[PDB]
């Protein structure tokens, strides 16, 4: 039932959003969202992006979310590790209430501070005495901390298995599958990615953390040349003139801009480093490359040309490092 309802959510603020407020799921963790809040014209937070993050509880909605701030802000109901002092959020949740009137409540919130019930005390005291420094050091902390359908690669992978096998082809139905295996790593690795992000408090994924994340979630020798592969691949992006394409400045056939796309498209974390994107490219292409090459090397053993679902079964379940990986997704 709560995914249900937090699907229901989503969809009801797809169709409109609401009014200096933009809110979405984390990669594939529904529970998970992140919401960027456009900061209001009468206040003096105007002009700065809040981020913030959102854990829906296992009982939602008859129990309330865990709203909270990343970005750093100067408010009387706000505090350091942001926690936000709201009533909603607490002792007035209602099963009635929705994300996006949370959402409408904080900017409310931001507008119009309750500083008789303060989170900071001593915020609490200069915007009842001197308002004209709340107002400043508002716009200094604004200033200094606050400035659908499924994914398809079938061209890349076409790409990598002619440099791996000149004469082999691969169907339609295998093309399919890969698409599935293209994503579940993608999904995966910059899911740890956004993890370690938020464990050590930092707004951008760097090539660093798809580093710590391919090296945790990936087994034994795949993880050995997958790092490697991106450690060079990031190297040559850097040096590489800047005229040319990411995807070629890289080395890689897979597409950069497009993987840099969906880092930042999927709320991952508040900004995307450049290196990221070329890290991660090339990781899902070398074991794009090495499974293509087991699963015609499979099929070439059969005098056949066309690699089919089954070649690419026969191809993980054959080795023990693939399986790991990539055994619980279905033929």
């Amino acid at each position: 039932s709560a995914l249900k309802r937090i699907n229901k959510e989503l969809s009801d603020l797809a169709r409109d959003p609401p009014a200096q407020c933009r809110a979405g799921p984390v990669g594939d963790d529904m529970f998970h969202w992140q919401a960027t809040i456009m900061g209001p014209n009468d206040s003096p937070y105007q002009g700065g992006v809040f981020f913030l993050t959102i854990h829906f509880p296992t009982d939602y909605p008859f129990k309330p979310p865990k709203v909270a701030f990343t970005t750093r802000i100067y408010h009387p109901n706000i505090n350091s590790n942001g926690s936000i002092k709201l009533d909603i959020l607490r002792s007035q949740w209602s099963p009635a209430l929705t994300i996006s009137k949370v959402l409408l409540s904080i900017c409310s919130l931001l507008c119009d501070p309750n500083p008789d019930d303060p989170l900071v005390p001593e915020i609490a005291r200069i915007y009842k005495t001197d308002r004209d420094k709340y107002n400043r050091i508002s716009r200094e902390w604004t200033q200094k901390y606050a400035m659908s359908r499924k994914e398809s690669y079938s061209i890349y992978v076409y790409k990598v298995l002619k440099q791996v096998h000149p004469d082999t082809g691969i169907s339609s139905k295998a093309m399919g599958i890969m698409n599935s295996f293209v994503n579940d790593i993608f999904e995966r690795i910059a899911g740890e990615a956004s993890r370690l992000a938020h464990y050590n408090k930092r707004s951008t994924i760097t090539s660093r953390e798809i580093q710590t994340a391919v090296r945790l979630l990936l087994p034994g020798e795949l993880a050995k040349h997958a790092v490697s592969e991106g450690t060079k691949a990031v190297t040559k992006y850097t040096s590489s003139a800047k005229a040319k394409t990411r995807s070629s400045r890289a080395g890689l056939q897979f597409p950069v801009g497009r993987v840099h796309r969906l880092l930042r498209k999927g709320n991952y974390s508040e900004r995307v480093g450049a290196g990221a994107p070329v890290y991660l490219a090339a990781v899902l292409e070398y074991l794009t490359a090495e499974i293509l090459e087991l699963a015609g090397n499979a099929a070439r053993d059969n005098k056949k040309t066309r690699i089919i679902p089954r070649h690419l079964q026969l191809a993980i379940r054959n080795d023990e490092e693939l399986n790991k990986l990539l055994g619980r997704v279905t033929i």
